[PDB]
């Protein structure tokens, strides 16, 4: 119960649900006896990351700029990714309350650590599937398309009323 | 006469470590001449979308999407392949859209694969879910852009009204 050291990003490696993705390697140790490794996406930082500015406004964390989807396959940037990650990290277990937040210890696997054969299952356990992400995607744009009739819909309504407005102004303008 | 009503073959599970269902259908001319295309849900509906989008006028059926129970069973399987036939029944059997530009596309009415050319069209046609997820998140952020404008407008509308009706209150008095 005290200060978890900078957590260290070993590096990453390409695996797959056949769709390649780019995964990173993040030894974290407990005390200088209890040590394990995590699999993180950098998407997965960018989750977590969104929770902390949700729930930490007060302090807010920078993270490498995102692949925008197009993707790259290069010099330095990818490294340069990789020391941005590597920041993150030590600047999301530096700060005192955002350290032993949940999620956090959620992202870690602080409370229950994968074993050193496993880090494999762990890591399917925690990313999105292909398929949850697919779900999550339909959901939110239709959400998003019902919601944005609505706010059309208060549009419309909300002008009119403007014109009511007006109308009486002018009315008690002259009287 | 011109192709009459593609019937459906049959499935197979595939993978690239996220499991399809592709459907096997049949596409014939004239009396000879008979070839294979291989489509999956995701291309049905996706057809499906652009005949909503041109015509709204007629809607076609298509089987209950399903997702976290169990997608390959009997009877959810077996219903899937009998609305899909019944989806290109009623695909093929209407003018113009037995000639229109998607479903051409989509039929290979041009440039059928006859021989081994049947799995290599495959993955020349369809959207695999990282291409699918990567344009719906493509068009999440458009709309996102649209709601960021329409809040806008909402904004500057409350603000008029705002300044209005402290104005009635003003000159009520």
């Amino acid at each position: 119960e005290d200060r978890p050291s900078t957590p260290t990003i070993l590096g990453y490696e390409v695996m797959e649900e056949r769709a390649k993705f780019t995964v990173y390697k993040i030894l974290v140790k407990k005390t200088p006896e209890e040590s394990w490794v995590v699999f993180r996406r950098y998407t997965d930082f960018s989750r977590l990351n969104d929770k902390l500015k949700e729930m930490f406004p007060g302090f807010r964390l920078a993270l490498p700029p995102k692949r925008w989807f197009k993707d790259n396959y290069n010099a330095d940037f990818l490294e340069d990714r990789q020391l941005g990650l590597q920041a993150f990290l030590q600047n999301l277990v530096a700060h005192k309350d955002i350290a032993n937040c949940l999620a956090v210890r959620e992202f870690l696997c602080l409370d229950d650590p994968p074993g050193p054969f496993d880090s494999l299952e762990e890591s399917r356990a925690f990313c999105e599937t292909l398929e949850e992400t697919n779900y999550r995607l339909q959901k939110e744009l239709l959400e998003k398309q019902k919601e944005m009739e609505s706010l059309k819909k208060l549009l419309s309504e909300k002008q009119l009323h403007i014109d009511t407005l007006e109308n009486r102004i002018r009315t008690l303008s002259l009287e």
